[PDB]
Formats: C-alpha cells, sequence, structure tokens
C-alpha cells in the first residue's frame, strides 16, 4: 500500500509573533510570551519525528501545489477571499476577524499551500495512485465558514478538498469526520444544506466556540440529517471517545456509504494539550484512525485520508501523530515514551452523550 | 499587613535538562527549549504583582536560607545528602526520579525556598504580619521523608509547619494543598501524626498515580488526620469551591488548628497542560478567600500561602493575581480570559460527599 | 549614595514584530523567536545586580512617567502624537523607521523611561544621591527633534539634559555617549546649543551609516559644542580608553559641566552582534570610572548613567554590572571571561583618529 | 548537478546543558534559553534552502553513517574512546565548552558519513560539486581531542577517504570558518598529501594558534598555509587574501581535490567574531574556489558546513554559496562595512603571499 504524506517547509513558516487570545496588551497587563499557542514548533516536531523515526521509508512523499482562488471559491465566498488578500497585503501583518487569527505580511501564501496539499492528497487517493495519506498542513481549516476565517482557520481546507472531490472528480458522497477537539463550525456551516457530504463533529462540550457544536444541529432542507455533533464532557477519554466512534461514528459511516472519508486529525484531545480537557492517548488516537481505515476499506476501498487541524502540545502531539502514522503503514516504529491511568473507562455521563448521538443514525440513509 | 516573599534567585532555576520528555535520541524524543517546570511561568507570576499595582499593598519579605536542621526535622539525611551530590556535580544531575533536576549550585536555590516559607510563618505566628504569599521555587510538596521527586527538593511547607511546631511552640497545625496533583510528600511526612492534619484536594489518578485516595487517612496516632479529596477529570470552580464548603472548611473549624498552611498550586487551572481540571481565576479567589474568612473565626487569621505547581505562561499570574487580591481586598486588574466547569455534576458530588464522612474522625 | 532605577514595565515591550530581520514571506525572512532588542537583555543586567549582592549598596529609586511637557522640551508636537497614534493601535505597529516597533500601549513604557532619568537627574542635581544608574528601555539616544529612529522612541538623556536646564537651572550639560552606534539623536537636538556639550564615541559607520564624522561639529551658538570620535571596527580597551583619557576627559575639563549624562550602552562589548567592537567589562568599568573621576574633580562628582543599546544577554549582565562596581566600589563578582581574544594594544590606526578629534578641544570654550 | 546533503538528525543536537556560558549558580550565570550553538541557526539556513526554491535546482543526498575506521585514519583511538563514553551517560567531552548529549554520538557519525557522502559522490562525476550542511562542526578536533563544539573533524575525515579508499594523492583543504582549523592543522601537520589552508581572525579561538609561522614540519613543512587577518576585516581583505593567497597556493599545488570548510562566522552579525563580512562576500569567495577547481582539476570541490552563530543573517550567508554552485540567483540579501582593504590587513596578507614560494 502507498501511503502519501504531504508537508512542506512553509507550513512551519507561519507567523506567530502577534495575535491570539493573549495577545501583548500593555492596557490589560498581558506580558509578551515567547510561545504563542499556536506556534508551528508543535507541528515541526511531528514532522521531523516522521523522518526520524524512520516512518518516511514506509510513506511516499507528496508535494503540494497551491488552491487556486476557484478551489477557495467553491465552499468560500469572495467577501472571505478578498479579506484574506487585503489583511495579507499590509506590512506587519494583520487581524483577520476574530482578533485571535492572525495572517501575516504574505501570509495567505501558506493559506493556499496548505489548502493545496489536502487537494493533492485527495487526486492521488481519489485516482488510486495511493490508497491513504496523512497531509500535515498548516494553517489549519475546520473553523472558516461559508463567510468567515477564524480559529486560526484562514481556509476550510477538508472543505475545500471535498468539493474538490465532488464537483472535480465526480464523486457524489462524501464524509468529513472531524475529531479535533474543538466543534468543526465551519464545516457544518458549508454543508449545513447538503446531504452529499456528511459532517461528523466530535468534540469537547462547549470548548470552541462555546455556543456551538450541540446535538440538535444537524442540518436543514435537503441536509437534514447530515451532520452529527457528538459533545463529550471534559475528562473523556479513550474510553467516551471509542465508544463513541464505535457505536455512533463507524455505523453512522456504513450507513452512509460515502465513497471518500476526509478525516480532520486535530491532536488537541490529548492528555497534555494545554487548550482541551480531554484525556485521550496516543494509543487511543491509533485505534481511532484504524476505525477509520477499516470501516473504509470495508465499503468505498480505503480511499479516505487523514488532513492535520489543531493541537498544540509540542511535548506530546508528535507521538500523537506518529501513532496515527503508524495506523496506516501498520508499522510500529517506536514506543510512546508515556507507555494510561484516567480516561479509558467510560463513565455514565460520557455515555449518556454517546447513547443520545446514537439515535440520530436513523434520519441518515 | 500582607506578606509577599520572592527573590529573584527563585527564577534561575535551571530547566534545560530533566522532565518527563528530557532529550532522548535512542527513543527520539527531541530537544526542546521550553520544559513545562520553566522558570517564566512562576517569574510572570511576580511581575504582573509589580505591574499591576498589586505591590503597593504588600509588604515585601526577605527571604533567608534554611538550615540543614530545618530540613532535617522533617527529612532524612539520605535525602539531604543526595540532593548536596547532585549540587556538587559540575554539570548537576537528576536528583533521582528522572524528572526532577538540580542545577550545579542549585541546592543553593532548594534552602532558598524553604526560608522562604519559614520566613512568612515566623512573621505570621509573631503578629508582624497578618497572612501572605511566600511566591517560592522549587515546589516542596511531592518531597517524602525519603525521596525528592515531581520538581520538589524539599518539602516547603512541612519544613515550615515543624518549624512552627518544634521552635515556635504550636501544637495544632493543618496544611491545606490545592495543587492538581495529590500532596504525597506531606501525607508521608505526617502520616502518623495527629499534631498536622495534611489534606490535598487533587485530580483523581494524575501524578503519583499510586496515592491519593480516599482510605489513606494515616496510621497510629495520626488515624483521621490526612484527608484526600480526589475530584474527576473535568471539574470546575463548583466542584471546588463544593469541595471547599463541605470539607474542608468544616474539618479545619473541627480541627482547631494554631496555624494553616496553603500549598498553593496554580495547576487546576483551565489552562494547566499538567491537569484536566478547570478552576479559573475566580475560582481560586474563593477558595482563597474560604480559608482567609475561616481563618478568622477559628484562630486569629492565622494563615498564609506557600506556592507549589503551575505550568501555564499565559494564565497562572491572572490566578496568582486573583488569590494576592482576596488577601489584600483591592481588586486592581481584570481577568482577561474571564468572558466552563461551574456547575456541580453529580458524580463530583458523590465524591465530595463521601470525603464528608471523613470529618467525623477529626478530633 | 547611588541609585538605581529599575522597573518591571522596562522588560515588558513587546518586540516580537519589527525590526530588521522582521518577518517577511515575499523575501523569505522567516519568522523567528528572538529579536535583537528583545527584552531579557536587559532583564538579565537587573537579575545580576539582584543576585549579586550590588543591590544592597544601591538605592532603590521608583521611576514616574514623563509628561507630555517633557517631552516636548526637546521633540516636534509630530513625534509625540505619532507615538500616540502607534500605541493606541490593537497590536501596536511601525513607528516609521521599519525597524523601531511601539507595542499596544507601549508609549507607557517610553514615557516611564525618560521618567527614569528625570528623576534620578533630579536626585543627584538636589544632593539626594551622589550619582546612580538608570537601567531604563527602550533607549533614547537616536531619536530627534522630529523622528523616532532606531529602537528609541525619545531621547532620555536629552529629556534630563533638558529638564535639568530648564526647572532645575543649570546653564552647562554635558552628554557623553558610548553606546556603539552614533548618537545623531542627541547630535540634532543640541546642534545649535553651546549649553550642551554633545560628546558621542561610536564604530565608524555602524548605524546611522551616514553620521558620525569628525566634521560635525555644530552651528551657530553651538559651533564646537558637539564631539564625535569614529573609531574603527576591531578597537578594544585600548583605543576606548586612549580615547577617554585623551579627549573625552580633558573635554569636559575644558567645559567645566553642572552635570554630566552617560548614554551606557554596551554594544562595544566583545560579544554583541551589532558591533565589532572589543571592549570587555573591564573596560567599561575604567570607562565608567574616568567619568567619575574627572566629575569628582570639577562638578563635585554630579555625573550620572542612562541605559542605551546593548544586545548580547550571555555578556551585557557583566559588562552593566562592572558599571554599577564603579559606583559602588564593590567588587561581588568575576568577569567569567577573563580576554586574550585582543583588542588591548592600542593600534596605530586607532590613535590616528582620536589624535584628530583632541584637536577640536582647542574650539570648546 | 549540484549535491545538497541534510538530514533531520543535525537539527536534534542537543544545546541545553554546557557551553561557554553554561548556567553555573556559583559564578551568577544566569541559565538562558539559547545558547550559542543552538540548532535554530543551521535549521534556518536549511529551511531558506527549501522556501527559496534553491532546493530545485539541488541534488538531495542521504547521508550514512561513518563508520569507527573512517573515524581512525585521522583520530586516536583515545579520543574515539572517549566520544563512546560520553554518549553512554545521560556529559561534557573535553574542553567544557564542547557537550554531547546522550547518544549524541550517532550524529557526529552522521556528519562525518554526510562529508564522506558528497565526498564519492563528487570524485565518481556522479556530482560536479556540492554542500554538506552537517553538524556538528568538525575543524576544530585534533588527532587526540575533541573540542570547540567538534568531536569529529569532518573535512578531514572526508579528506583521508578520498585517499585510501579512493585513490587521491593530493587533496586541499580550505577552512574560511572564522577560527583558526587548529584539529585540521594538526591531523596533517607532517603531510604534504593534505595542502591545509585557514584563515581565521588573529588570535580568536584558540587564542594561542595560527599564526603565519606554522607551517608544518618534515615532510609537510610548507603544506600549512595560516592567514589571521585583524579584527575588523571585511570583504576587502577577504577577497585580496583570496585573490593573493589562496588561489595562487591552490594553483600551486594543484589537488585533485578541494575541500572547503564553510563556516560563516565570519559574517558581519555574528556574536563570535569581529569580522565584517557579507552575504555577497561568501558568494564570491565559493565563486573563486569554483573557479579554480575548474581550471586545475576539472571542478571536483565540495562545501563542508562548519561554525556560524547568527540566525538570523547565516542562513542568507549559505544561501549565498549555494546561489554561487548553482549559478542562479533567486533572492536578495534583506540587510544589504568592510570593503575597503586596509594596510594593516594588506601587511598580512602580503606577507602570507610570500609563503607559496615553499608549496612544491
Ligand atoms: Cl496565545
Ligand atoms: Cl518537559
Ligand atoms: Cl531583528
Ligand atoms: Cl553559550
Ligand atoms: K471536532
Ligand atoms: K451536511
Ligand atoms: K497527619
Ligand atoms: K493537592
Ligand atoms: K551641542
Ligand atoms: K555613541
Ligand atoms: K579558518
Ligand atoms: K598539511
Ligand atoms: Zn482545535
Ligand atoms: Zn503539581
Ligand atoms: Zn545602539
Ligand atoms: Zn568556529
Amino acid at each position: 500500500k502507498k501511503i502519501g504524506y504531504v508537508w512542506d517547509t512553509l507550513y512551519s513558516w507561519v507567523d506567530t509573533g502577534t495575535g491570539g487570545v493573549f495577545a501583548a496588551n500593555l492596557s490589560k497587563r498581558i506580558q509578551p510570551i515567547t510561545h504563542h499557542m499556536n506556534h508551528p514548533d508543535t507541528k515541526r516536531r511531528f514532522n521531523e519525528l516522521v523522518m526520524t523515526s524512520g516512518q518516511i521509508d514506509f510513506l511516499t512523499p507528496i508535494k503540494p501545489y497551491p488552491a487556486t482562488d476557484a478551489d477557495i471559491l467553491r465552499v468560500h465566498d469572495k467577501q472571505l477571499l478578498d479579506n484574506a488578500k487585503n489583511v495579507s497585503n499590509k506590512e506587519c501583518g494583520g487581524d483577520i476577524g476574530d482578533r485571535v487569527t492572525h495572517l501575516g505580511n504574505g501570509g495567505i501564501e501558506i493559506a493556499y499551500l496548505s489548502a493545496g496539499g489536502a487537494i493533492e492528497l485527495t487526486k492521488k487517493v481519489i485516482s488510486g495512485e495511493l490508497h491513504t495519506g496523512y497531509a500535515l498542513v498548516s494553517p489549519p481549516g475546520h473553523h472558516a465558514t461559508k463567510k468567515d476565517s477564524m480559529g486560526f482557520c484562514i481556509f476550510n481546507n477538508t472543505s475545500i478538498a471535498a468539493a474538490y472531490a465532488k464537483d472535480i472528480l465526480g464523486l457524489k458522497r462524501v464524509a468529513i469526520v472531524d475529531w479535533d477537539v474543538h466543534h468543526g463550525n465551519g464545516t457544518q456551516d458549508i454543508w449545513w444544506e447538503d446531504s452529499s457530504v456528511l459532517t461528523i463533529s466530535i468534540h469537547q462540550n462547549k470548548c470552541f466556540p462555546t455556543n456551538s457544536g450541540f446535538i440538535n444541529e444537524r442540518g436543514a432542507g435537503n441536509g437534514f440529517g447530515y451532520n452529527l455533533n457528538i459533545p463529550l464532557p471534559p475528562g473523556s477519554g479513550n474510553g467516551a471517545y471509542i465508544y463513541a466512534f464505535e457505536k455512533v461514528i463507524v455505523p453512522a459511516l456504513k450507513k452512509y456509504e460515502p465513497e471518500l472519508i476526509i478525516v480532520g486529525s486535530g491532536f488537541d484531545a490529548s492528555i497534555l494539550d494545554p487548550l482541551s480537557r480531554m484525556m485521550v492517548s496516543s494509543e487511543g488516537f491509533k485505534k481511532m484512525a484504524s476505525l477509520i481505515l477499516e470501516v473504509s476499506n470495508e465499503i468505498n476501498g480505503g480511499k479516505c485520508l487523514f488532513v492535520q487541524e489543531g493541537g498544540y502540545s509540542p511535548h506530546y502531539l508528535p507521538f500523537c501523530g506518529l501513532a496515527v502514522i503508524e495506523a496506516l503503514t501498520g508499522m510500529h516504529t517506536l514506543d510512546d515514551p508515556l507507555i494510561e491511568m484516567g480516561g479509558n473507562e467510560l463513565l455514565p455521563h460520557e455515555k449518556k452523550v454517546v447513547d443520545e448521538c446514537a439515535n440520530l443514525i436513523a434520519d441518515i440513509n
């Protein structure tokens, strides 16, 4: 099996000097800090461990190419794009919309290459050039709506790829399965009225955004019943996550019969991530990818692919990400340095949410 | 009259080696520049105290080093000898647990850390101060009688309690530790002793993974005088406040300690990487206010707060400031992220209530 | 009685977004976390003052903001207003020289910096203190009447000079700048004024590249009362001390100022990236000592030191500490680099420059 | 066809402990997050080769570990044994400033093997030239001792390989790192089969070696040439040194391989020198080397990374050398001094040109 791997040095050049929840603000006494949350070193360490662990030998490198305006404009409005162009034009950079999201001088080039990364991987998976793959792209995508960039996301990478698989490669049912610890409100908005894209987001209840991602947000029109949120409570771990994957997401995908599954693969649900209270360990992420690999092999011949979302622990993210790479290559080259107390047992209030979400599968056809 | 202990040397801890993710080429753990226990976190706290204007309400206390005699009231010579040996190596070295590291001459800072808790204790018992905050480093609550571990060389609060007992003649002392990790060192040091009541509220099963459960109540004459509240992952201000009101405050009232020492960690904060708790800065203020309140009711406001863990350089300074503000009565700066876990949940309540039964055995 | 001016806000300057190497994707200047003017350099100076015991021989002096009036004695209203413009912006901005940057609310640090030089000046002039050191930040000596530049928003030493004259009644002040770069701002501010003798010893043609020559000597009432000493790249203790003993001290003796103000930068040190000078800590100590001595000989010891530039986080603390030991007399601690790396001999082409400058003394009256 | 050697592991060197400014509470040297030899400096260089598009003109070359035998062609067993011992621990290796993390010998092996891989492909004709962006550096290690961030003398290891395995009889090592290549000088001191040239800042490091009178011994008298430039020297002194000493020494000796020890610590922003070389000075130095390489041995020269300590400016100095080899200039120096040739500088180069007479 050829397993694609999308990486480019530019992904590690996102400018995070300004911006963020804790931007320097002398008036409010927020002291300048050296390492901001979305500092590029977290995903760079992931890439660098892929190299030095030998997993790269089982992988086929895939060079990304810039997405075009037309690729972006299939899901995003011209207002959003021209805004990102004009902010990226300024010297020193600029806020983009929600204050937290920063676009540096010329930063749009990285957003273009990031989105094209997801498209290159898609093109190679649907053609048969590759059985699956991992696109370690940055900046992330899943918070960008039809109208707005937010949450570090300029463009909705996975949605741009799903619209590419549909509008150019002729697919008719796609599923975007997003396990980033925050709700994928961007993806949910883009496909809100559309049943040709099943969108699923499992996430921490009320984390980001604080007012979206609830069970009863289900789509509308032709889209009703083709958006599914699993909002787990803080503290959930491998127990809750695997239970959710087995009772809800895998039966949901079996029902919908997608011809391509795109995983929004974030790792901010990790046990050490500063922007969650979830307890997923790297082996949990391994079992998560395998379940998705497996059901994909059952139905659409392994046509699935993983695209990086968030993740903020420079220490532990590389091993979470490497664990998912191993589930694609089936070679174990290296142990988790934390190879196990907390989060592995399924708690009844964690179960009460997943049982509720399992009833939603009946409305998928 | 509110003391504040700080010294520049507390921010000179060398954190280049060690950590759970200490560089290891064979295991492919890449060197990183910012380890978890980097000095920037507690340095940003002390600088916010300065630039928020709180310092105008605070009486600075210069710390002096603890003696060997002060460390030996609670630690075995083996522990102290070990730290002198490692502190002597030219490059420093691992203290024993392959996580804690002590730089060359780093024992100087460990003495100063403990002495800072002793200077605050001296001045509060004597009446020179009403209460205070000692922002010391390295922290203490994981050091047992025999073993340094978890970034702790010396058990600062225990050294302070022992000093208050054996030198200042106190008979009854309580240590209240709200660091998110079980204070296993304090538990071990006073296991057999009813004259220091030890209470740890912490995340169930975080660190160390083999301690902190309800059934660890002490031994011998000390049975009933160690109390653990292990909250579930995800607990926030509602479980913590509820725990302080149904367990910790009734317990102190019953025990009637001549002095309360709080081990003030902030790694239970909503943003800390080493916890899954959701306490906010407002949450920490109330917890502090409740200890003052109970301290003013039963022993004459004789309480003080001694820094333990905390690893979020963005949000810890505001959690520390909120505790300082609860000591001064003066609000001077808003928490910038306060725009959650404020609702108490059945499974958090069930732990807290099971713990309230244990108050009966405190006499 | 030795004053020491420090404040935590001096280490809170926002420097993650600007400078010669500001992030520019188009030019492929990759984002970096430590810029040249990072506050850790001067913070480590202050912390070494604390941890060495020198603080026990010093009188801490608390700074208060300079007013607009203090700033306007030497700067055009456009400069002051342009500082408020940039400072109020969310996330700051370029002050208008593509190198200098003002954080959000950062004008408050600018005010407190000039305030720190005023407060030491007041306390020294009034006899309350004999001398002192103001470890202020940002530096000042590049700011002209019209323009902020080179990390300097306000000319701190010139604002303290103008305060001593127009409020405390002094008629003769001398500003001696040993920052490795030319004090173009001090020279410009007092170009036409003889009541402020301005001396700058610098690296010939570093920053600005178009000033600092011997033939710049003032105009009007000010002719002969500006003195530039442009030493060659490579100069160290041998040339710096010869320049002090043959030009700067004789010029001060001839001038008989009521107060001597030292712009004390440490960027001429052997390890500083932004110069090619080889001064060591013992050189900076002797330089401070010579000023102290001529000042105790003529104007009753009325001199003080205001921090300017310096960019070696490893070595600046010991250079700055060495200057304090000249003030306090107390040797607490040894320079951990004592040396044979060069510069202690006075080379011929270095004397050629100093000797020329010594002729300019004849026109100081 | 131009080779480029890089491996992710070269940026995994552990620079947390050690250094001339290693933390020391009794000397009150405060711990610092960024030491002088931090991997970021050479990682940025590599990442600029990627993002500038120079990589599209380059042939990537995977490095392979030098073997113990490779090391022992030029180093004593004690040096090698000392490194395995220090590497097995969870330490300092020789001169206090050189530090080797646990298992760090793996990277030193990979560093020397990188300079061997480039050398093989350049001799074989598979490549015309190339650049080996290896770490840790090498030119300070002698037969007996590692020192100055240098575990193994990479360029000397590659020169021994080119001779014993590949059959070359004359090799030249040109070292333009700002510090004296005392290691290389020591390894080939009695040997005329390796012309060793070092241009460095007079008395910088080590403070006690690098002088003109140090010309070799025995068979090797006349085949070691030191050019010790005065502090403050720049593009002027350096280009005059190359046109008037280094190139003519190389034309006279006629080596079959030129190995450049390529350091950028002579650059205008480096904290560890007082030299004023700019990115165009390095490009010009590289170009003179290629020019004489094509005139006298068919373009058989290669560049091996030594020192350099400015994360901001080093990447553009290294890009400038890559641009020289590729002939494709796709990016400007954002900073673009000592372009003038000073008499005390010329006095040094002039005395050195006299030395070319004893090269045969
Ligand atoms: Cl942030
Ligand atoms: Cl760590
Ligand atoms: Cl910069
Ligand atoms: Cl260093
Ligand atoms: K999600
Ligand atoms: K949908
Ligand atoms: K007890
Ligand atoms: K605790
Ligand atoms: K003047
Ligand atoms: K100057
Ligand atoms: K050299
Ligand atoms: K030789
Ligand atoms: Zn996220
Ligand atoms: Zn802790
Ligand atoms: Zn300067
Ligand atoms: Zn070097």
